[PDB]
């Protein structure tokens, strides 16, 4: 089914996943130049074959220059690369879409992207800044039309700029109001959402099988715990006795237990790391599976908790994370 070799998996549109990737997402600040380059040199010559990047990450250049790189010595074809990346929420103005998409195709270089998806589902005032605030601090909230920036990302896919479209942040009723666009041409086939064994995603991932989107895990080791983003107070998950002591049983590591068990159940895992150790580890989960009753008591461990809840953004009108899922 999935060893290190061959490990994709069918999208609804007759393209495929492979279901680990490697996460670029990096603080900017506390990150050296080229370190995202060299990751994901790393990481191809590894053995993986997605990467998931955004340009508002500042290092997609760095994600080209790699890929670009491996596609040139042979390493690997273009098509046997994954790259995904995200339209941010300041660039959900229709007449924007193509050209942001054109962007990034340019600072990678490259002629397409295989998967392109709307990063969250909140609109943000469009302009040179990723986070518009006004003095007072108030968040500068967009008035936006979900379907007609789906349609504009439809209309990429057309062109032939990407062979994939999906969202990222997601719920149950935005997926809804996607799905039931009048005239829709082409359904989202992934959804990029918070996942790992203290959030499982049960609802949303049961949703999504029924309308055939296959979810992808971001943060699926738990987070850098950023106190930023993160809500540093809660337990780390790599430090869970049962994953540890799972660990020990097959000799692998938390880490590595917890990313076996999303792609058993068809969970796409994109963890981050620019550590060449930890790049090698978290790809080495292909060798052994977890029986019936490990799946189960992991997946027990669910808290129904985020480790990502983006309260900053609570009361926007598309905040994701009110609804039950
Ligand atoms: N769509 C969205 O809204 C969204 C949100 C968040 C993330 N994402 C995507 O999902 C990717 C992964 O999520 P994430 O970066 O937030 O967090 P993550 O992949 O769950 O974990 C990243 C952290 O774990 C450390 N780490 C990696 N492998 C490890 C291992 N085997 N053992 C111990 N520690 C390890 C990394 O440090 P080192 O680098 O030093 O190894 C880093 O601090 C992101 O990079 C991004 O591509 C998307
Ligand atoms: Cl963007």
């Amino acid at each position: 089914d999935l060893s290190a070799a061959s490990h994709r998996i069918p999208l609804s549109d007759g393209n495929s996943i492979p279901i680990i990737g490697l996460g670029t997402y990096s603080e900017p600040k506390s990150t050296p130049k080229g370190a995202c380059a060299t990751s994901v040199k790393v990481a191809i010559d590894t053995g993986y074959r997605h990467i998931d990047g955004a340009y508002i990450y500042q290092n997609e250049h760095e994600v080209g220059e790699a890929i670009r790189e491996k596609i040139a010595e042979g390493k690997v074809r273009r098509e046997d690369i994954f790259y995904c990346g995200k339209l941010w929420a300041t660039n959900h103005v229709p007449e924007m879409v193509r050209p942001t998409l054109e962007r990034t195709l340019r600072v990678l270089q490259l002629d397409y992207v295989d998967l392109y998806i709307i990063h969250v589902p909140m609109a943000f005032k469009p302009g040179d800044e990723i986070y518009p605030r006004d003095e007072n601090g108030k968040w500068l909230y967009h008035k936006s039309n979900l379907c007609a920036t789906w349609e504009a990302m439809e209309a990429c896919k057309d062109a032939g700029l990407v062979k994939s479209l999906g969202v990222s942040n997601f719920n149950r009723r935005q997926l809804e109001l996607i799905l039931n666009k009048p005239g829709l041409k082409h359904k989202p086939v992934s959804n990029q959402v918070e996942c790992h064994p203290y959030f499982t995603q049960p609802k949303l991932l049961k949703f999504c099988q029924q309308h055939d989107i296959v979810i992808t895990a971001y943060s699926p080791l738990g987070t850098s715990r950023n106190p930023i983003w993160v809500n540093v107070s809660s337990p780390p998950l790599l430090k869970d006795a049962l994953l540890n002591s799972l660990g020990k049983r097959y000799n692998k590591t938390a880490a590595q237990i917890v990313l076996r068990f999303n792609i058993q159940r068809g969970v796409v895992v994109i963890p981050k790391s620019f550590n060449l150790e930890r790049i090698k580890e978290n790809f080495q989960i292909f060798d052994f599976s977890l029986t019936e009753e490990e799946m189960k008591d992991i997946e027990a461990l669910n808290k129904n908790v985020r480790f990502v809840e983006l309260l900053m953004w609570r009361d926007h009108p598309e905040y994701p994370f009110h609804d039950e899922y």
